[PDB]
């Protein structure tokens, strides 16, 4: 499908066995998801934005279903306030933007 | 043009007469610029990001060309840690997200 910005780019994404809404952004590295227990081993990572830094865990390998396109890479998972899907997984699902 | 997300989607912007690279940020609902000079009035504000919220000056109705494409909003200058151009540009030059 083609997004207009004139709202937040949310999506529905299913990650863990669990449906969240997250913001499809261009303008993450990586991915980046709010506090869930998933399982298996993870390593402590920073990642700073507006406002400093915040403590994720890096999960490797993560099956991510994003508005039925399926992808597998990187999430971090930590105390951010919104779900963000991040270039590692937009380009896995052949997200561009256009203009 | 079609922008495609393996690397960061970067472009050059025209603000205040000077060029300045930026990143085309759909997860950002405005545009926040380093720390620079700005011509005109200006209004204190704050803004949150991942990290939490910062003081910003926010600069209203300013010109800015995004990779030859004009657009007049507002901007906001603090210390972020990238130069961002949000939706409230993306909007105003066409940017859609397509997959
Ligand atoms: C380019 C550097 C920053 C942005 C300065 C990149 N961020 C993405 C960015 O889309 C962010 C998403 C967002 C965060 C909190 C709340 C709502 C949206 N939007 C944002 O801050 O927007 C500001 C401005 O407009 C306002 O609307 C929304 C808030 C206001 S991040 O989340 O901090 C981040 C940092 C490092 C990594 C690692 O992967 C390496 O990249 C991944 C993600």
């Amino acid at each position: 499908p083609q997004i207009t910005l004139w709202k937040r780019p949310l999506v529905t994404i299913k990650i863990g066995g669990q449906l969240k809404e997250a913001l499809l952004d261009t303008g993450a590295d990586d991915t980046v998801l709010e506090e869930m227990n998933l399982p298996g081993r993870w390593k402590p990572k920073m990642i700073g934005g507006i406002g400093g830094f915040i403590k994720v865990r890096q999960y490797d390998q993560i099956l991510i279903e994003i508005c039925g396109h399926k992808a597998i890479g990187t999430v971090l998972v930590g105390p951010t306030p919104v779900n963000i899907i991040g270039r590692n997984l937009l380009t896995q699902i052949g997200c561009t933007l256009n203009f």
